[PDB]
């Protein structure tokens, strides 16, 4: 029954072309510095938690600096937590005083400042928005938020649902063009299979306000009517390592998310950042399975992006400046992921991303199609290959030890 | 630190607009029946309800959007600016926010804007929408200088209602008709008697950019452009010029556009059948380009739905010229050499096109001193033009006294 508009369909293709975005988890939980789940993990009282807002002053926040650092990685979009499960709004809302402008001494709308910086730098802006809420007294309780001290575990769905829609209206009118709404929390009511999220009306609201905006919902199900992208939580499309999303794979654009260290919202214990090579491999492997990668940073309560995260972004971007052509604008490749790497493709080119190879030769199961040419992407040096009944065999100059040794094949 | 930050999409759209250079204005509304001008309502103090009765007689039976766009494309024009709703307040599109519109209130019963959008898309012509900030018909519209003798009950209007009505219609225009190249506002000057009048333009410009980031915003206020506008309009005058008395404002850094009429009026006028010559119209386009400006040349369609026959022929002959010389206009910016009495220059890449429009001599001095001129040829047949250097520039030696509409000399610079 859902009919995407032309503008929406163009947006979907642009999203797939862009390939690489940065997740930003920032909320009051950054003060506690123990994770965005702390409020329900530690059964904190909702009114006591809200007192934190009077001490929230991220004095070194600079939206220009954030977006410039994110652009330097080769990322093309940002997904920002406008309001997480804690229920604190990081924007100037007229529907709750529990927001960054009214309830903190900082008194600044960081979502507006980020929107302006994104326009300056040519970065698209996506909004994460929590379907669940551990703070509001009208929010129904599912699996989480049962020990916040609130009086009405049933909530008042008509009131809560209207509040959500009123806020979505603000986010889709007051902050310029928005590339996507990224919903989360559906899983909180999976104990109640008859729970009615009333998503057709809510998705219709979004597309009415901005037809080009993409709707995603992190529910781990076959996408519902009106969704424009499909999300896989730390699990890569056809895979369920973390146990969070081993679902089907569909006709909508795919996106998977990873953290750069161990955490989403800022954790002060967590200073083990993954290597630049590991991060580049996340991006390449995602692209190789026809999926975007959303890589998360958790900003500090002083308003700075972690120093090590900024440096890792910079080095990923140095790689992208050389190899971005093999990622941007591509779709998942003809040759499926293997232990040695993955392929992406664009036009008549198949990029063979050799990530983990022990040998000086590589068999590729390319049988039906003729490989017209094979070169080293970096310098266009020829790569010899032979044909056998099962495909082709690349003869490489050495055992590759590069982060990603890309061979560019021409196929017609 | 700037409130308004143009997106990459908008900045690209600005450069495409400047590349396209030539557009056609179309003023069409109920005033076409009276055939005395779009200002007739306020000039003759017509009652708003009496004027609205005209709509029951509006039936432009020969309207053919495909024929219009084809005739306009043949001129070399690359976009069209069409009056969706003029000061008379009559909506030329199917709108849910007023029944005073071409579908609901006339026997013609057709959304001509829809048909024009479809035809523009088919022929690859960009569509811009003119939209009036003032309204002589609605009872909630505030009155300024004009529309004070319409018989309406409330000179103060109800701005909250009227402004919400405008933004509802703008949403329709940007939702139901595909990609729109520009919104072209007009009427700010109606309230210049009230220095504190709040048009609430930031919110309205933001709505346009929110729904279509690549859509350009223009406002014919004759002022320094307000934040949020993407083009600057000069009415009936080259930028920097003021022969018509409507253009005393300074020239900004936004893309420039000047508008002109083919005859004397914007809306169709049955007395006014004195059409400027093809040569004059080509001179308008070339002089505009030489001043780093687009030209928007107007036609006022007839109440039977046809474009004036003489205007169509003029378009055709302008297009014959563009078929030969368009490379010297399209994709160019105002040239190194500023406009002179003899003509103007335009530039693109390593080429400076010297447009000789009015020269009585067989030679032409050009003040090109910093840059080296590698080569000079007659654009039309690539025949070499000899030139010499002097301390103040160069002197071209021409084969004859030029009498062409535009005798173009192509210089190669580096
Ligand atoms: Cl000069
Ligand atoms: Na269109």
């Amino acid at each position: 029954k859902y009919q995407p508009t032309e503008a929406n369909l163009k947006a979907r293709s642009e999203f797939q072309d862009n390939k690489f975005g940065i997740f930003l988890h920032w909320g009051l939980y950054a003060m506690l510095a123990t994770g965005e789940w702390t409020m329900t993990n530690n059964n904190l009282n909702y009114k006591e938690y809200a007192k934190l807002a009077g001490g929230f002053y991220p004095s070194k926040f600079d939206a220009d600096k954030w977006v410039a650092a994110i652009k330097a990685s080769g990322a093309k979009y940002i997904c920002f937590t406008t309001r997480h499960h804690e229920g604190f709004s990081m924007f100037d809302t007229k529907y709750s005083d529990y927001n960054i402008v009214k309830a903190t001494p900082f008194k600044r709308d960081v979502v507006k400042e980020l929107a302006d910086a994104c326009a300056k730098h040519g970065i698209k802006l996506h909004f994460y928005y929590s379907h669940i809420d551990w703070y509001r007294e009208d929010a129904p309780q599912g699996r989480t938020g049962r020990r916040t001290g609130r009086p009405n575990p049933k909530g008042d769905w008509k009131s809560y649902y209207q509040f959500m829609n009123n806020q979505l209206t603000e986010l889709l009118t007051n902050y310029g063009p928005i590339g996507a709404i990224w919903f989360d929390g559906w899983w909180d009511q999976d104990i109640n299979p008859d729970f009615d999220w009333e998503l057709p009306e809510q998705y219709a609201l979004i597309h009415r306000l901005q037809p080009a905006c993409l709707v995603g919902n992190n529910h781990h199900q076959t996408p519902f009517a009106g969704e424009d992208i499909q999300i896989f939580e730390r699990d890569l499309p056809g895979e369920n390592t973390a146990g969070l999303s081993g679902q089907s794979v569909s006709h909508l654009p795919l996106e998977t998310c990873e953290t750069m260290n161990g955490m989403w919202g800022y954790k002060i214990t967590d200073q083990n950042y993954k290597s630049t090579k590991t991060l580049i491999h996340y991006l390449v492997k995602a692209a190789g399975k026809d999926a975007n990668l959303l890589m998360n940073i958790g900003p500090q309560p002083d308003g700075e992006l972690p120093e090590v995260a900024v440096q890792r972004l910079k080095e990923v971007g140095e790689w992208m400046s050389k190899y971005g052509e093999t990622i941007y604008g591509t779709r998942g490749g003809l040759v499926a992921p293997h232990d040695w790497g993955v392929t992406t493709q664009k036009g008549n080119k198949l990029y063979v991303h050799i990530l983990n190879l022990q040998d000086k030769a590589l068999f590729l199961p390319i049988v039906d199609k003729k490989v017209k040419k094979a070169v080293v992407f970096a310098d266009k040096t020829p790569v010899r290959f032979t044909k056998n009944k099962e495909g082709i065999v690349l003869e490489l100059a050495k055992v590759p030890t590069d982060v990603d040794y890309v061979v560019e094949l021409t196929i017609d």
